[PDB]
């Protein structure tokens, strides 16, 4: 009855708690489409996936597909303005991005629900008539080269591409994917290639409709959505491109029984064991790869990790199948290495095969599969409502692998118990099929090979046959028992009835000298889940560097102890987060409310009654010091962000200060620290979810009663609950802090324009101005000036203060970017004066939409409340209140704000800049916009003297 | 603060290339004010708009609002001299006028920038205490009666007023607006009404301050202007008149599905299709009327016109929204009709609804709106600087509809794309809502109705139900495709830097036997625009009537061929004008310089490689013959000018001479004409704008190279470049040429006093004398003696000669008008001898101001240079040279000039008169001034014998 629709899918099985409406289609051109109607969503979204990726790149232009991704945004035949896509979405509360794997290219966006069509039309044109403007091609390649440069000194990227290079060099697996300036301009222009043809030749050849999948999520009806999708996409051309598949495995015989010794950039000690396996993707109903990954990577009692941990060799273990293109997969076992573990790699790998041998002798266990089936079934029934942008993007990728009807469930539910497949995969996990990778700084200078793309230093050795035989004849270790029935599986999913005296916002149901309990029973989602957030205040968690380290070590030791017990809970959708802060400790417990109080008690009991294993202490204390040193290898812009945090906070310890005081942390002092830390506390907590007021009060008092009994905890005085303040910069001032990054050869910079204390007025002034420049700053500093890959502009909130911040990571010196971002600021002044009165109210409505986006899941709503709480501001109706004021603003109110607080010659300009110089960058001192003349900056020489000479801002009045 | 200012507008968004400064005000009495400060302007200006017009006229005094317009100029209480307003502006390089629509009355003036205050004071008095002197009222009604009489025999006015009468007769839309002697004197004096009371009753009632808008433009600062404006206008009285609005549409049910067959005065064939629609004025941000008007009235490939054109039915199509008062609008589609098109009106209108149905099935196209929004955005950024008199009047009108800040942009920029509104208007365009009007002489005698005001003959028919159903069931025509992306949108707006060897005046950078290229790089405006003027000389373009006709047909056919191609360019701010002259062809290309060489090449290529469509040839050749016959229905004063042009030019072909020889133009002869016309040419060209010297040489060489390749063009001999001379009249001579106008019952006359060849001395003598008599000639012959509505006096320049000319259109016989202008000339003889030495030097400053007015936009500056070029005079510094001499003139030097060249008994009087008698005027032979005695005139019997018996003036020496 319609010629543009090949077929229509039947009922799409969804979670019975899912209110949304779904319809499956296959267009005439073979485009698999899923339509999602959610009349509640404040933002609509859509995404398209092409079953092509890096592996189909031409041999001579590595990275073309990932480059073509960048180039689809920069102009279409119908919408040729270079940034009409970015500009349209920014003005309509939208965002967008895209990624490129080996077999997929995935484009997605979201936007205000009233402009889905306007966005979709502009978005759809990507696959019909893209410009590939020569002017934009020569510019955007720098964004790709900067993107790669960031990754060049990253240990995870260097290993990623190392595995590719280490296998069969003829296999597309070895292809370089990211692409850089060499492979995309220098060498092609060196081989005479016109890249714009190779972009059009590729786009026209592979971007066929038969290899595309589309997901559209909007308020519109399912029928309205169907006509919209058919209207815009039925004109995509079908080329009947055969789906590429790679049956030959990238790792052949000569690539097996090999050992690699790799020099890392950070200070880490890791061991990777890999086995090639066939494409298990088609067995999704039985999922044998995850059955084995569950048992191998198990962290519970009697597990493989437990013994490697007990022997003081490893600390973490990760196992399971690793994805590869159609026709080949891998099986990885990842362990970090202690100092001793590095010397016993032979035994570690043996212990691995001893556990595998155990799994072979016991055979497939139906009860395990039944457990995994039941757990997934629950997780899917009570699946949290996904964000539209992430939801549409994920489904668009999996429409290629599963029938229309199962698309929602295919990745969750299990059906077939296939013990034959388990034994089949378990037989490929053998020493004659193994590949071993060791990463340790100890191989410095002992390497003889280099990886051409990232520079990785490594050495390749064949695994001695003598060692293989030891692994093959793997005796059974009596320390490896199969896991037992998970006792944390939830059984009570009953949604408690909504109390009469219930509230819409969290209520303060307890305000004692020791506790302060915020409570709200969930009235929006009705899932058997709850979030339990606790802030423990103790002035002894950050009083000096020595105590900060012990605060960290105290918890890292505590969590290490509970891992065996708690791992079962984690599997049962019941997790806990525990870590130190600058004000004390933070404990979060989210998941199914059934077994929740049982886990929380075991945590608080273990807190107050903790006994330290000396062997574990010395191992974590070491790993912690490497984690501090390894900060020198972070991105230059993260250095800038780190340093600025140090400069503007009243009290704050540098990594160097902590690292020095860490040697003085003897176990005696740590054993004495804990009881000192727990002796006086104040507890501010948020209990939010499927639980009643009375149960919530019981939770809080249980944490109190446990601490009082076993730690003899007393309350704090209200005068002790002092929050740290932010430094008050002087009017017309400009400070510059200069440091270097010894690792990365990129430069970084953060620029902080300090406004004033947070307030309903000063908040919206900033948030609106940052909305108007959000997009143009990206188009000017990256798309045009191509300063780098990382260009961020937005508000900075901290310690009750705020301001505008720019963050750039580039190849240029920072003092250049200073002028360029300063020159851009004057570009905005005009752009505002010329901005129409209507285009202005557009931005206001854009900010108001993003500010009033309703939280989709319980976890997200809790954050809003938890943010108002830790901030001591307690403004739970901030969104309605602040949006109301925002709409009353005029274009003139913004101009006076810029002229008064921000402009280069403003009277109240508060500017502080952080310059992070590239590794080899010498000590710093046309068709572009004019940069203003800048005053002489005051150069911070010492951070402590800097703060002593400046006032401190007050603290925000609460409520 | 200030109490006389209700509020002050913030930054008024302006074009970012606009140097002027703007401030918005709302006075206490509700007068919306815009202040324009332009310290560059040579002329200051101001204008006031009243939101009242013809529609608010009393039912018994049709035209009162348009009558009150004429009456405010004739005296004020503070300035009671009847012409103190007209006189003041004339003595200070000023001008003024005003018009009256259905909802507005708009007064405006300009004046020397040093006298804005003096003029504004006199101007403001219009709305405070006007005289309405009874003596002037009885006189000015003739000025209104003559204005209507002019329009009585005009086809556009007769249709205008016909539609009004054809709708609801109770609706103010049906009101007579222009007013004549009947509605303002004869009928009122018969019903006892005192018109002078109704003028004050109306003025006092409707001329309220709350319905006024004021714009003042001057060199003064925005504050000084603000003080001036408030001083003079804050004393206007606020009556709180409610703004009239007309929600009832003039066309109700009984007025729809009607057809009208109308007899025109000219021989024309037109078809008007109208649909009543609601007042779309409020949806101005999205403007759905222009989206549909854009697509319907589109002339590109696949458009409605192309198929109606291809079927040989129409030649032009016009579409869009037609303005009506608040609460109702119209939608018109205007197509001319070929001979065959006249017989296929049913099918033509069907083809109309077939196209509309196409627009409904494809629905609104957002990419189209984005093209219009981006195109308008460009045009506004690079907006040419407007003349003060026109700018203030246009802005004064739109201050009533938009906020103070948006006034400048409201009518240019678009923002919201509202497909819901587009579907709303597209639904009002349906056959059951249509009104059809056919205009053709073929309905002569077959009409049964007459329009009471203009006498229009028409017949009213109901559209048969059978025809309506056919139109409704409009199949989709495969010949109607949506327009495609406009490829002429400019992308390179780069302002080229000013070359070192640049000049202030056009330089002659090429002087060959074939070309002579004048060049100037724009050094004043710096917009991405350029003007390309070309004069092609061929002696075969005017050798005889047959060749003159083929010159016209050649270009009119060529433009017809290019229209489909060039229409896109027109939209992209890139237009071209092409037409024949008495020396050859003239091709002009103005607009954005980016895509300019692409269009110029396609024109010159099409010139030399032109192939004639036989069907189009016969259609234009017919339409061209009607255009010649239809000249008999032009204004009598236009006949007088036409005849005088024939008498005084060496060679000149009459309409009758061409029209008879037009039958002999067979297509073969035209095909042979073109290559002969192109075989030998001389090209004199002016390239001026945003372009370099070498780019200019590149432009010319392409025009040359293209002509040589495809037309084998050879140069002309210098002796072939013969210009036409003007007849040398004998001293003390007087000739009279008498003809009739068969259409209009008014008489016309031009009087030419020939002085001598143009020269810096003889030029300024005339230009000054015409300045002194400029105003008094209007005040004496119209304001006092009320000879008619059209009374013009000024210099006449032609073929290197000059002289003084009077032009009057009256009801009186011409030979009477002859004496009156002679009687006025003696009035001036006295007025000069008695004129003060101060009043004399005032006129000198008046002429000097107007001569030295700097051009505001590029198009205007090119004209000044282009005039010097075609005139073979090449005096680019004429204004400074002539004004310098002008100041050295004395009152005595003028008197001797009059006694010698102009006076009735001067020794060198050279007088020639043209008498055009009204249709029914018999063959022509108090308190007023004494008319002098005139000699016996020599009566021109044949124009050729006239020229044969007289010498010919030389030609002006250049440089
Ligand atoms: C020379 C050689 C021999 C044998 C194996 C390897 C090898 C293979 C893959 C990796 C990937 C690389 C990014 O692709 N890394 C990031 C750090 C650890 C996280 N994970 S993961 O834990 O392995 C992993 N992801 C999915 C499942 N699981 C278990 C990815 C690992 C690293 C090293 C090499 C390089
Ligand atoms: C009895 C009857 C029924 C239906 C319609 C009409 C009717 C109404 C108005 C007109 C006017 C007439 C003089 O006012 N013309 C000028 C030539 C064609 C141009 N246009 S225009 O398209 O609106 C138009 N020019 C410029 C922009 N735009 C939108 C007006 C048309 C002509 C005919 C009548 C008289």
């Amino acid at each position: 009855n319609n010629p543009a629709i090949k077929r229509i899918g039947n009922h799409i099985t969804k979670s019975p708690e899912d209110k949304r409406e779904y319809r499956g289609l296959e267009l005439a051109n073979g485009i698999k489409v899923l339509l999602i109607s959610d009349p509640t969503t404040d933002k609509s979204s859509a995404a398209l996936d092409v079953h092509i990726g890096s592996l189909s790149d031409p041999p001579n232009i590595a990275g073309l597909s990932h480059f073509l991704q960048h180039m689809l945004f920069l102009g279409t035949k119908k919408y040729p303005k270079e940034n009409e896509y970015s500009q349209f979405l920014s003005e309509h509360a939208g965002s967008s991005n895209a990624f490129t794997s080996g077999e997929h290219t995935n484009y997605y966006f979201d936007v205000s629900h009233e402009h889905l069509e306007g966005a979709l039309d502009r978005f759809a044109q990507f696959f019909l008539s893209p410009l590939f403007d020569e002017s934009a091609k020569d510019r955007e390649v720098n964004a790709v080269d900067s993107e790669h440069e960031k990754n060049v000194m990253n240990d995870a990227w260097r290993l990623f591409q190392l595995e590719k290079a280490t296998g069969n060099p003829k296999h597309p697996f070895s292809k370089f994917g990211t692409g850089n300036k060499y492979t995309l301009e220098t060498r092609p222009n060196q081989e005479g290639i016109d890249v714009r043809q190779e972009l059009l030749k590729f786009h026209s050849a592979y971007y066929s409709s038969n290899l595309m999948a589309v997901v559209v999520l909007g308020r519109e009806s399912l029928d309205d959505l169907t006509n919209l999708v058919v209207k815009l996409f039925s004109e995509v051309e079908n080329k009947n491109v055969p789906l590429p598949e790679f049956p030959e495995h990238p790792f052949q015989e000569e690539h097996l029984k090999q050992l690699y010794k790799i020099v890392p950039i950070k200070d880490i000690r890791n061991l990777y064991v890999t086995f090639p396996i066939p494409d298990l993707q088609k067995y999704y109903k039985s999922n044998p790869g995850h059955y084995l990954g569950h048992l191998i990577g198990h962290e519970g009692p009697g597990s493989l990790l437990s013994e490697l941990k007990s022997k003081g060799w490893v600390n973490t273990l990760v196992g399971g199948q690793k994805e590869g293109a159609r026709g080949f997969m891998f099986f990885i076992i990842n362990v970090d290495l202690t100092e001793e573990g590095l010397l016993h790699v032979e035994d570690i790998i043996l212990h691995m095969f001893q556990y595998i041998q155990k799994l072979r002798a016991e055979g497939p266990q139906e009860w395990v599969f039944q457990e995994l089936k039941d757990l997934n079934a629950v997780a899917f029934r009570f699946k949290d409502k996904e964000r539209p942008r992430g939801y549409t993007s994920k489904i668009a990728g999996i429409l290629h692998y599963y029938p229309l009807e199962e698309v929602l469930t295919a990745e969750y539910l299990l059906e077939e118990f296939r013990p034959d497949l388990i034994e089949m995969v378990l037989d490929k996990l053998r020493p004659e099929n193994v590949r071993v990778a060791i990463v340790s700084k100890s191989f410095e200078g002992k390497t003889d090979r280099t990886e051409e793309w990232y520079g990785t230093q490594y050495k390749q050795e064949a695994i001695p046959d003598e060692v293989i035989k030891k692994w093959q004849n793997a005796d059974l270790n009596g320390k490896f028992k199969l896991p037992t029935k998970n006792e944390f599986i939830p059984t009570n999913f009953e949604i408690l009835p909504l109390e009469k005296e219930a509230t819409p916002y969290p209520a303060l149901i307890k305000d004692t000298a020791m506790s302060k309990l915020w409570f709200k029973q969930d009235d929006k989602f009705f899932l058997p889940k709850a979030n339990l957030n606790f802030e423990f205040f103790s002035p002894f968690a950050y009083v000096d560097p020595l105590h900060s380290n012990m605060a960290y070590l105290y918890l890292e030791l505590l969590k290490d102890s509970l891992n065996e017990y708690a791992y079962a809970a984690e599997l049962a959708g019941l997790s806990y987060d525990l870590q130190n802060t600058i004000y004390g400790m933070y404990l979060s417990v989210k998941g199914y409310n059934d077994k929740q109080p049982i886990l929380l008690k075991k945590i608080i009991e273990k807190m107050a009654t903790f006994e330290i294993d000396e062997k574990r202490f010395e191992i974590i204390k070491e790993a912690y010091m490497r984690s501090l040193n390894n900060f020198r290898a972070e991105q230059p812009h993260q250095h800038a962000m780190y340093y600025l945090r140090l400069l503007m906070t009243e009290v704050a310890w540098t990594k160097d200060e902590l690292k020095e005081a860490l040697d003085d942390v003897t176990l005696p002092r740590l054993k004495a620290f804990i009881p000192q830390l727990l002796s006086r506390l104040h507890i501010e907590a948020l209990l939010h979810g499927n639980i009643t007021k009375q149960a919530a009060l019981g939770i809080m008092q249980m944490v109190e009663d446990t601490l009082i009994e076993h730690a003899h905890t007393k309350p704090l005085l209200p005068s002790q609950l002092v929050r740290y303040r932010e430094v008050q910069l002087p009017d017309r001032g400009w400070f510059v802090y200069q440091q270097r990054n010894e690792v990365h050869n990129n430069s970084g910079i953060e620029i902080y324009y300090q406004t004033d204390m947070q307030s309903t007025s000063e908040n919206m002034f900033l948030e609106l101005f940052a909305q108007i420049i959000s997009e143009p700053a990206f188009n000017t500093l990256r798309t045009k000036e191509q300063l780098g890959y990382i260009v961020f502009s937005g508000p900075r909130r901290a310690n009750g203060i705020q301001g505008l911040r720019f963050i750039i990571q580039s190849e240029k010196p920072p003092h250049y970017l200073e002028s360029r971002v300063e020159a851009f600021l004057i570009t905005m002044e005009k752009s505002i004066e010329d901005m129409t009165e209507e285009a202005f109210q557009k931005h206001i409505q854009a900010l108001a939409i993003r500010r009033l986006d309703k939280p989709k899941k319980l976890s997200a709503e809790s954050a809003k409340y938890w943010g108002e709480i830790i901030s001591q501001q307690y403004n739970f109706d901030r969104d309605n209140t602040e949006v109301a004021y925002l709409k009353t603003l005029t274009k003139e109110d913004i101009i006076k704000f810029y002229k008064e607080m921000l402009a280069v010659d403003a009277p109240r300009r508060h500017k502080v800049s952080v310059h992070v110089l590239a590794r080899e960058m010498d000590s710093n001192p046309i068709n572009l916009s004019q940069a203003p003349a800048l005053p002489q900056p005051e150069v911070i020489q010492n951070m402590t003297e800097f703060k002593r000479g400046l006032p401190l801002f007050p603290l925000v009045k609460p409520h």
